């Protein structure tokens, strides 16, 4: 699976690529999967798309969201999802969260929720019926991604 699963995972990595995690039991053990694999990913992406990323200017989350929007439609052009292309899609969340840290007009510290959204939305429309289908976060996810 449902949003409000999906929105704390990605939430979850948006407070971990700004080193804010939320105080308290932390997160769950997909959590804590995800940010690795996903921040792997992230630092291979920045450094291939730095000629790119040089000359981009995300100023809100209206223009985080037509970027997110058109890294996706490419990213999933040849309809086949994937784990990998899912952990993608955090990894492109985490990108807009750093760029929007740097150059927001009128920042808003609770921008993060906003970003972590629109990727719930996403993800939940986008593969949601894939994911449930190949065991969820918990039966799929962490089954293949988790430490050997
Ligand atoms: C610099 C190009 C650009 O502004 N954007 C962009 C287009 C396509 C990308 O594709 C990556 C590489 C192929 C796919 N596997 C994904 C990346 C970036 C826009 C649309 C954009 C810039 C920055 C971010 Cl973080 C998101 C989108």
């Amino acid at each position: 699976c449902e949003f409000g699963y999906i929105y704390r995972l990605a939430q979850d990595y948006l407070q971990c690529v700004l080193q804010i995690p939320q105080p308290g039991s932390g997160p769950s053990k997909t959590s804590r999967v995800l940010q690795n694999v996903a921040f792997s990913v992230q630092k291979e992406v920045e450094k291939n798309l730095k000629s790119c990323l040089d000359n981009v200017n995300v100023v809100s989350v209206d223009t985080a969201r037509t970027l997110f929007n058109q890294v996706m439609e490419k990213e999933f052009e040849d309809g086949i999802i994937n784990w990998g292309r899912i952990v993608t899609i955090f990894a492109f969340e985490g990108i807009l969260i750093k760029k929007l840290l740097r150059q927001q007009i009128a920042p808003d510290v609770d921008t993060y929720k906003e970003i972590s959204y629109f990727v719930a939305e996403f993800i939940m429309n986008n593969t949601g019926e894939w994911i449930r289908q190949n065991g969820g976060w918990e039966n799929g996810f962490v089954k293949k991604f988790e430490p050997k």
